[PDB]
């Protein structure tokens, strides 16, 4: 579980958004595994507007922060799950990393700010949602 506060808006994984969240939907898009809704309180967080291919991520499964190199943003065939049917996955970054059922949602920074959340995992491999393409999330 987890989720990004900024401004406004709460990003969450879709697949783990609440029934608050979809009552409250700003967008949302199922080849993503993204959601986002709208908040009374101000958020905690800042969104990385850059590059980077490495950073830290939070692993809830080890209540740790691990260091990882991730590839850009991609298109990822993902097996199907009780969530989604076997699919292709857009803005995906892979990395070598633990992570299990019950990660999604840990917070992927580098030195600039958010760059995403754990979506999707398995053998020693760990997958995040991009979020630094969407710039309304600033304004
Ligand atoms: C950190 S999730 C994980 N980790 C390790 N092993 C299995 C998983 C589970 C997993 O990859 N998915 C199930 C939930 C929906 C995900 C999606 N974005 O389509 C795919
Ligand atoms: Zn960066």
């Amino acid at each position: 579980s987890g989720a990004i506060y900024v401004g406004n808006y709460r990003v969450v994984n879709r697949h783990l958004a609440t029934h608050n969240d979809w009552a409250n939907l700003v967008w949302e898009d199922s080849s993503r595994d993204l959601l986002v809704s709208s908040t009374t309180a101000q958020g905690c967080d800042t969104i990385a507007r850059c590059d980077c291919q490495t950073g830290v991520y939070y692993c809830s499964s080890r209540r740790k922060h691990y260091p990882v190199s991730f590839s850009k943003p991609s298109l990822i065939f993902v097996e199907a799950s009780e969530y989604y049917p076997a699919r292709y996955q857009s803005h995906l970054m892979l990395a070598v990393g633990h992570s299990e059922p019950g990660d999604c949602g840990g917070i992927l920074r580098c030195q600039h700010g958010v760059v995403g959340i754990v979506s999707t995992g398995g053998n020693g491999l760990v997958g995040f949602a991009d979020v630094r393409d969407l710039l309304w999330l600033d304004e």
